[PDB]
C-alpha cells in the first residue's frame, strides 16, 4: 500500500515548477480543517493520520470534509487505541477496513471503551495508499502532495507553549504525531547586528485543542531548504494519496 516518492511527485508536480520555498501555509490555501482535542487518551497516532486525510479530501475536492478518529482508535488493530500507535499502521487500516467514517456517523469518546461498529457508517471515505516523504523533501511535499503526517518528539515544555515560536526543550525521542501544515518567514530586525535577519519556521496542526499553542498550532524553526528539523519532526512522514 505504500507508493514511492520519486514515483508520486512526478505525478503532482507540474513539470519543472519552480518551489516558492520562502512561505506556504495551507491554512491561507484550503487544505487545514479545524483543529480538535484529544483530550486524555493517546491516540495522536489517529489525529495525524486522519486529519491529513481530511487535509487531502480539503486540497482535491475544494470540500469540508470531516472524519472519525474514534473509528481507527475502535478498530485499528494493528494500533493500540488510547495507549499510541504508528502512522503507517493506520494507513493500512483506513485501507483494509475499507475507509473513513464521518465524524458524524462516529463520534470521538476519547478514552471511553467501546466496541469496533462500521455498521454504524454509512457513506466511506477511502484512500488509495501513502507516500513517505524523504527528510530533504519536506518544503516539496508540502507545497504539490499537501500536509505530511509527521512524528515529533515532543518535552514536557511544550505544555507551556501559546504561540510565538517555540524554544523550549525537544524529547528524548520521536513520542508524538502530529501534521505539519506549512512554513514561513518573518524578516526580524537585530537591535544588536542593525540589520534585518530572516527567519524560517514550519507550521503544524496539534490536536490538544484551539487553546494550546497558536489556535492549535505550533511554529517550529528551520532553514531557507527546510532541511532543519527542529524537535526530530518527521522521521516519520507520510502523506495519505486519494487515487
Amino acid at each position: 500500500y505504500e507508493a514511492n516518492y520519486e514515483d508520486v511527485i512526478k505525478k503532482y508536480k507540474p513539470a519543472d515548477a519552480k518551489l516558492d520555498r520562502i512561505a506556504y501555509d495551507w491554512r491561507l490555501h484550503g487544505g487545514v480543517t479545524p483543529v480538535k482535542d484529544q483530550a486524555l487518551c493517546g491516540s495522536c497516532w489517529a489525529f495525524s493520520s486522519v486529519g491529513s486525510v481530511e487535509s487531502q479530501y480539503a486540497i482535491r475536492k475544494k470540500a469540508l470534509f470531516l472524519f472519525s478518529e474514534q473509528e481507527l482508535v475502535d478498530c485499528s488493530v494493528k494500533n493500540n487505541g488510547c495507549y499510541g500507535g504508528y502512522i503507517t499502521n493506520a494507513f493500512d487500516d483506513m485501507i483494509d477496513l475499507g475507509g473513513l467514517c464521518s465524524q458524524d456517523d462516529y463520534p470521538y469518546v476519547s478514552n471511553l471503551p467501546e466496541t469496533c461498529n462500521l455498521k454504524r457508517c454509512n457513506e466511506r471515505y477511502t484512500i488509495k495508499s501513502y507516500v513517505s516523504i524523504p527528510d530533504d523533501k519536506f518544503k516539496e511535499a508540502l507545497r504539490y502532495l499537501g500536509p505530511i503526517s509527521i512524528s515529533i518528539a515532543a518535552s514536557d515544555d511544550f505544555a507551556f507553549y501559546r504561540g510565538g515560536f517555540y524554544d523550549g526543550e525537544c524529547g528524548a525521542a520521536p513520542n508524538h504525531a502530529v501534521i505539519l501544515v506549512g512554513y514561513g518567514m518573518k524578516d526580524i530586525y537585530n537591535e544588536d547586528t542593525g540589520r534585518m535577519e530572516k527567519f524560517y519556521y514550519y507550521i503544524i496542526k496539534n490536536s490538544w485543542g484551539s487553546d494550546w499553542g497558536e489556535g492549535g498550532y505550533i511554529n517550529l524553526e528551520t532553514d531557507e531548504n527546510g532541511y532543519k528539523k527542529t524537535c526530530s519532526i518527521g522521521t516519520e512522514a507520510y502523506v495519505p494519496l486519494l487515487e
